Order: structure tokens, then sequence, then C-alpha cells
């Protein structure tokens, strides 16, 4: 998996501001997602032909659409797995999975990213991406520790939250149930599923996800299954 048919041309304007558009196919996981009548309010990850992990605040329904990469995939929802630890006072454990109804069809513009191991760690000041359409852009943003992270966003920083940018670059293109994903030898993976941010949207404050290796577990268990 996140072995991208079309990749993506990263340049400077990544490291920077709202960063910047990719290349289409470039973030060929990213799914929108779609309300009964074509609204998108959150969008997320596939990781195969079946399934979209996004965000639990995105509190998506089996009447959402997953729309992928018309050259699209409009790809209706089957079951949606959220998850117990999915706390709200809190949005922590912030996962949720979804069996769409009939098979996301694998070619180059749209594939799946990788799933991280559970011992894996990350690397703070380590170099990850953020897609979104909050034309799609991507955005260069390292994790940071969460000591640091906790140091910008307070106590609402758990167990499993991981934070992500606040380096001169914006969190917020980064849409919720949205990808933040980095290097393994060699694949993309997911580390953090989109959270939250700064609201004023300042480049200079660190961005929230939720730390899939904390999570990957219950996707595997949850997974497998269902």
């Amino acid at each position: 998996c996140g072995v991208p048919a079309i990749q993506p041309v990263l340049s400077g304007l990544s490291r920077i501001v709202n960063g910047e558009e990719a290349v289409p196919g470039s973030w060929p996981w990213q799914v929108s997602l779609q309300d009964k009548t074509g609204f998108h309010f959150c969008g997320g990850s596939l990781i195969n032909e079946n399934w979209v992990v996004t965000a639990a605040h995105c509190g998506v329904t089996t009447s959402d659409v997953v729309v992928a990469g018309e050259k699209i995939q409009k790809l209706k929802i089957a079951k949606v797995f959220k998850n117990s630890k999915y706390n709200s006072l809190t949005i922590n454990n912030d996962i949720t999975l979804l069996k769409l109804s009939t098979a996301a069809s694998f070619s180059q513009t749209v594939s799946a990213v990788c799933l991280p191991s559970a011992s894996d760690d990350f690397a703070a000041g380590t170099t990850c991406v953020t897609t979104g359409w909050g034309r799609l852009q991507q955005a260069s943003l390292p994790l940071l520790s969460n000591t640091n992270c906790k140091k910008y966003w307070g106590t609402k920083i758990k167990d499993a939250m991981i934070c992500a940018g606040a380096s001169g670059v914006s969190s917020c293109m980064g849409d919720s149930g949205g990808p933040l994903v980095c290097k393994k030898n060699g694949a993309w993976t997911l580390v953090g599923i989109v959270s939250w941010g700064s609201s004023t949207c300042s480049t200079s404050t660190p961005g929230v996800y939720a730390r899939v290796t904390a999570l990957v577990n219950w996707v595997q268990q949850t997974l497998a299954a269902n």
C-alpha cells in the first residue's frame, strides 16, 4: 500500500503558509465525504478497496458518500464503525471506520495508504503531510512532542492524540477525518487522523490529530471481522 501510482510533487509552498496544491492522484486515498446532497464536510483515508478510516466528530453516517478520486467513485456506506473510546467531551481516540457498500476500484488516482504498527514510534520533527480541501491542497508539517503539543493545547492531549504543524505553515487545510501521513520503508502511512486546529488558523500554532498507532489494533481487530 502506500505506493501511489502518480506521485506527490511537494514543494516549498508545503512548508509555508496555507501551503499548496497537489498533483492529482497525489494523495490517492483522500476521500471527501459528502452528505446526502453533495455537500462535503469531512473527507478521510482509504487503506483498502473497502474501508475508510475518518474521524468520529465527522459523525458520519450510512448515507454519506465516499467520494474517491467523472473519473470518480462515489462509494456509498454500508456500515460505520465508530469506536467506544470515542469521547466527544474530549474528542479522543477519534476514530471511525467505514465499510463501503461496494468496493473501491483501485486505479492510479485511488489507492490505499498503509497502517502503522503499534510499537512503531513517530518522531517529533518528523515531516508529514496534510492533504485537504479545508482544489485539494497539500501542506507539510512536523509532528511534535505531546508535551510540546501539551503546551500548545492545554489539557486536551491524551494518550492517543498526537500533534502536528505549527512551523510557519498551517494546520487547517486539513479538513476532519483527514489524513496526516509519514514514511516507512517508504510507504506513506496514516499517523494522525485530523481532529482539529487553530481557529485564527495560526501558522504559529500546531495542529492536532488522532493517533493511529494507538488505535491500529482496534482497526486491526475491528477489521478482522466486519
